[PDB]
């Protein structure tokens, strides 16, 4: 690992869902992740960054309306201009009944449910990279 | 505290915009403070809760799109019924210069820009109680 | 009162359910007496004005889709820099039963029901304030 | 006219613009006029109706990220099972310079602009027609 | 026909529903009619054009979540700044049962549904008109 | 290719831009391929199917405010449970200089310009398997 892991966290709220029955879409983790990758970009060299792909996304169990989600992401490697990423996605806490609208009833999940993977890349190019912004990162180095 | 605090973060996205100029509304911080509010119910009694009001919400700095930002919570006080709950939202990272659409810099706020803070009250109809949901939570006791 | 009561009136859609069970979150309600409150500051000094806080934000009643909902405010105090304001939030149709999505049936609320009342500040800094721009506000006063 | 004029208003936020420039495109309007039209059909039949369709409708005047609109609609024609309304769109205040993300200058519209006009249609089975919900509706008779 | 049709095909997702039972707004269709009509002045003239109005919208049958849906349009005549385009929507797959939020049963419909036609209007200053950009528009031509 | 190609089709709005300076993130890709995928899914086996994982995202050129943009997808092999599939992202029209908002400017892409690729692969339980739902499809045929 290069710097510190960032962490994104936040609820599921209807607004979330995307199928019916209140499914949330495997896209919104990847939206989540997009934005953890531009933390990551912004903490090691001063630069919102591009996303230029991923590797192995793998969507692992399935997100409702109502889940507390985490969104970990990481650098595994500084490269010249490119930047590979690791990620996760983890459910927290979630609804006891989704198929019942009115049951307010919900709980922890202690342990966190793991929900995705993914390996990903990001792209500065040199001109733009500024150094490190956050002290967590001031031992990058490049090849 | 009773139980630990709960923590959300994310990014300030151009669909977090509010007003012109690229600036997010004081409500976007308020949005966010429910849905932690909500999960610290959750973890004290199992029941998503109803928010009730606040007191002494106070907006500190402005925000902006590119702004990554944290929003903290935690019970101060276990009622029969109602949960007086505090609140602050802090900026962690942020766009150099958003008044140039095309400038991509972006750096850290170390220390971390205090944008809010608040207290709230949140209500589960005694009959709604499940008792703790989250191991931290485990010696809530009510009067 | 100092000038008019301003009157926001919309519907609130699916998209504005925010938890399970078709229910509106009370910072919808905070969001939109944000621009309630912007409004009131166009009118009493020309700029859009920041947002300084709140106080005792009570939420009195749930709100679900399918609800039409009105939001009132108006300027009590004008002071140097800062304007204290009155909120108030009304409910004047709803859905007859939310718990059945199939049926159609909607009804006023006559007399409307009070969801949330509240009192908060803005800010125009003295350099941005140009003075009133709507005829009910012309006697503004400021300390 | 059958019963009273309903009128929303509203503010448009970063999140209505469409097109770059900060303009709001004029399906935002014809969304506002269909909440506007079921809140009709709720007065004057107890039911959400299905919208049928319109006729003429204009756009007068382009709307911006900023300006603060009323959107007015009431019944012509009570039919047996469709009925006849008619819409006005209007600007009630804007910023004063669009063009400048960093100017906060607004200023209030009066008289209001015209920004759109229509003749639309709803439709109730008969079935499905209660009578009159809201005082105002009270004479509402059909053919 | 002047120029090619142009086709938009998209998912209504559980974000696009709008009244309670997982129905889509009318207005949901105007918005993409919109979108159409915007390709369409690209493609004749260079422009993303204003949009003028409409005559004739008519809603054929209700779209709902999981309904997947085309909307075609076409310039029917090039006028001296006026541009008449019609469009349609059509309905090519959708869920089983939408009553029953667990189904995950959907179909094709073949054939397609028609969901709405419409006539609009299209306007472009003279001065912002810089002549066809796509080749099917090349003999566009003004009266 | 088992069956036909799905082609998804749309405008990039001031909504989709997520970035400053109006860049659109590359999760709004994967978004839409996730519904093209639930169409090739629907067709298939008439389920909206589950969304397994994705290798070899690329992204190939940056998108924007007011990009018209289209998304393909096929089915490459039926499995047991599991569908393989394939998808591209491309341009085809764009604004000709997002940088000055006031601009109206836009042009078609002709050549249309490659913006992403990626491999897919979703799930449907083999007894939520329907058979094929749409004629071009009716020959698939699992191992
Ligand atoms: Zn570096
Ligand atoms: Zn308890
Ligand atoms: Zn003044
Ligand atoms: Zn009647
Ligand atoms: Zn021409
Ligand atoms: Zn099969």
């Amino acid at each position: 690992m290069v710097g510190k892991k960032v962490v994104h966290h936040l609820m599921m709220s209807a607004k979330d869902a995307h199928y019916t029955g209140n499914l949330v879409n495997g896209a919104r983790i990847v939206n989540q992740w997009g934005d953890v990758g531009t933390e990551l970009m912004v903490y090691v060299d001063g630069d919102i960054s591009l996303f230029l792909g991923y590797k192995d996304i793998e969507f692992t169990a399935p997100v409702y309306v109502g889940d507390f989600m985490e969104y970990h992401g990481w650098i595994e490697k500084v490269g010249n201009q490119s930047y590979t990423c690791k990620f996760e996605a983890w459910k927290v806490a979630k609804m006891v009944d989704i198929t019942n609208p009115q049951d307010t009833r919900a709980t922890a999940c202690e342990p966190p449910v793991l929900c995705g993977t993914a390996t990903g890349s990001l792209f500065i190019a040199k001109d733009n990279q500024r150094g490190p912004q956050e002290s967590s990162f001031k031992d990058a180095k490049h090849p």
